[PDB]
């Protein structure tokens, strides 16, 4: 797709910190930009779209190339249409915003100029980010990871699409989605399926895949630290249901791993770590810093910050692992007492490390679940089984939580906010900011 101008394109400001084995921190000016899926898109010629409701246009989208020649993206008004706001450190997110029509959160990039994203390699380094979860009920994820999509949102590799990081192309992820209206230059009209409860939304011929580091899934019931290896570490385009994933019927039959070696605190045992009030260690009604570490080894390490008190991540024990690092031993402990293979199937953290060696795009999202109401992250999962089911329950939630319609309109002024972001070599992010 190309871009338009009918909306101007102005990117919130966003700065972070670089910090340095030396002991100082020194400020990053950036800004972000929201995903193309979000936006309008239009013929080049018009202001008739090639999108609407959740079908294409057949005589401006007949096919994909076709589509993506007489297409394009246009600007976005972060505030008034996306409820993303910006100042300084922080970024806000609302759950929904009603203005022409409807919108239901966001996801947005962190960019390094405003025509290109900034890339961040986690090896060997640490990433920490304060975060408010209070207005985060159940079935809501506020989400903070890592990607590896080009720079470029996919230009160089494919010259019909013109738009770019600018306009928010090139997502990928361990889901292989299926849902995005443009991938490697071209549509995904063929084969478009339209949902079943999303007005908006539908499922596409074509998927998107890619490594990803899901640092932070949460709400103020649940949260996820969670690494998804696939066989090709950046971003690669599937076919169908080869693509596996949450958009597909069989979630295993392609080249990522949709589920990932997860550690949920409240999953591997302790329901008193994280929560809202005074009776969890982590008082979810309050801001709190997680600071997420990448050992050369391959192993993750993390520990979260309230009120000056530190703690490490909680010590988990599962089958013959113990411990609170997420290393090879904890992911191999996990699939035989929980089961499943997909994690190891795709190589496992060393397969991962790839991915990690190399850059990655900072992803911040707001999101509820059309798919499974977000159950997996903060409830009993699947619905039918009991705690007696090893690793069933990962939250405090009822199996009823999270139906997309009814948290939409029972808490619509439901919000994120992600602050004082700062990333450099392990052990450097907790001094002072420049
Ligand atoms: O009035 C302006 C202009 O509006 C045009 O219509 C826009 C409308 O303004 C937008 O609000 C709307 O936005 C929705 C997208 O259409 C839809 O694709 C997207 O779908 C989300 C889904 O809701 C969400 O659950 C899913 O979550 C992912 C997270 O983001 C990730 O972080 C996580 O890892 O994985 C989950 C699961 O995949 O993401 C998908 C997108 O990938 O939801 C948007 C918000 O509701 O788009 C409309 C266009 O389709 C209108 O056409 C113009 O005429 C008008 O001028
Ligand atoms: O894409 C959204 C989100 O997904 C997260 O991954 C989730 C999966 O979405 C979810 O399906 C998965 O649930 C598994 C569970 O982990 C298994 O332990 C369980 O195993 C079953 C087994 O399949 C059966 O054969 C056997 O009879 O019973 C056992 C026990 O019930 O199967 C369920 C699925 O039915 O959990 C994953 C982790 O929460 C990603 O981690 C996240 O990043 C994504 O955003
Ligand atoms: C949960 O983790 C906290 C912090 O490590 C610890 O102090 C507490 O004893 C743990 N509770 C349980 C039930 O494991
Ligand atoms: C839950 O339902 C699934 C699908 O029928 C089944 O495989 C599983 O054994 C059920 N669990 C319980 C505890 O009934
Ligand atoms: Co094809
Ligand atoms: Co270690």
């Amino acid at each position: 797709q190309s871009a338009c101008t009918l909306q101007s394109e102005t990117h919130p400001p966003l700065t972070w910190q670089k910090c340095s084995s030396g002991g100082t921190c020194t400020q990053q000016t950036g800004s972000v930009v929201i995903d193309a899926n979000w936006r309008w898109t239009h013929a080049t010629n018009s202001s008739t779209n090639c999108y609407d409701g959740n079908t294409w246009s057949s005589t401006l989208c007949p096919d994909n190339e076709t589509c993506a020649k007489n297409c394009c993206l246009d600007g976005a008004a972060y505030a008034s249409t996306y409820g993303v706001t910006t100042s300084g450190n922080s970024l806000s997110i609302d759950f929904v915003t009603q203005s022409a029509q409807k919108n239901v959160g966001a996801r947005l990039y962190l960019m390094a100029s405003d025509t290109t994203y900034q890339e961040f390699t986690l090896l060997g380094n640490e990433f920490s980010f304060d975060v408010d979860v209070s207005q985060l009920p159940c079935g809501l994820n506020g989400a903070l990871y890592f990607v590896s999509m080009d720079a470029d949102g996919g230009v160089s590799k494919y010259p019909t699409n013109t738009a770019g990081a600018k306009y928010g192309t090139g997502y990928c992820d361990s889901q292989c989605p299926r849902d995005l209206k443009f991938i490697n230059g071209q549509a995904n009209v063929e084969g478009w399926e339209p949902s079943s409860n999303n007005a908006n939304t539908g499922i596409g011929g074509h998927g998107s895949c890619c490594s990803q580091m899901d640092i932070w899934e949460a709400n103020s019931i649940s949260e996820a630290l969670t690494p998804h290896p696939c066989t090709t570490v950046g971003q690669e385009i599937c076919e169908g249901d080869g693509c596996g994933g949450t958009y597909s019927d069989n979630r295993y039959g392609g080249t990522c791993d949709p589920d990932g070696c997860d550690w949920n605190p409240y999953r591997l045992g302790n329901t008193s770590f994280y929560g809202p009030g005074s009776s969890f260690t982590l008082d979810t009604t309050k801001k709190l810093t997680v600071v997420t570490q990448f050992e050369t080894s391959g192993a993750i390490n993390r520990y979260y910050v309230q009120n000056g008190v530190t703690f490490q991540q909680p010590n988990a024990e599962l089958g013959s692992y113990s411990g609170n690092e997420l290393n090879d031993d904890y992911c191999t402990a996990e699939e035989a007492e929980f089961g499943g293979s997909s994690f190891s199937d795709k190589g496992g953290l060393t397969q991962f490390k790839k991915a990690t060696s190399g850059g990655m795009v900072l992803v911040m999202s707001l999101w509820d679940d059309y798919y499974a109401n977000m159950l997996w992250l903060d409830s009993t999962y699947p619905t039918n089984e009991t705690s007696s089911t090893p690793g069933a329950v990962r939250g405090s939630c009822s199996t009823s939580s999270g139906v997309p319609a009814q948290v939409e309109s029972q808490s619509p002024n439901a919000k994120v906010t992600f602050s004082n972001i700062k990333f450099g070599p392990i052990g450097s992010t907790g001094n002072p900011s420049g």
